[PDB]
């Protein structure tokens, strides 16, 4: 409740940043980070869980 | 960066959840959320790296 609003600024960012994973000319850090944007949307599902 | 408004907001986001951990009932719920939110501001840390 308290972090509604939080999460509703929280996961088009994730979307954002998911999406800019693509747009990196490097090809380490696009890997970087695409991989750490897909681990973020489970942990992130985790902690509203536990927060819920 | 299109992000550094979003991280401007997003290290106080992850310091409040930190702080509702402690609140939480079930105290493995509370480690679990605990050791998340230190892992969270690491990540993301990095991820602010990767898009700069
Ligand atoms: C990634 C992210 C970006 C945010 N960006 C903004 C923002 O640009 N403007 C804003 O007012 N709140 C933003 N928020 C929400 C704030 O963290 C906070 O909920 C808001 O300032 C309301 O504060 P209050 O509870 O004291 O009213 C963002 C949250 C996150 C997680």
């Amino acid at each position: 409740s308290a972090f509604d609003r939080d999460f509703g600024y929280l996961m088009p960012f994730l979307d954002r940043v998911a999406a800019a994973a693509s747009d990196l000319e490097d090809a380490s850090a696009r890997a970087e980070l695409t991989r750490l944007m897909v681990e973020e949307k489970a942990r992130w599902q985790r902690i509203q869980e536990l927060l819920g």
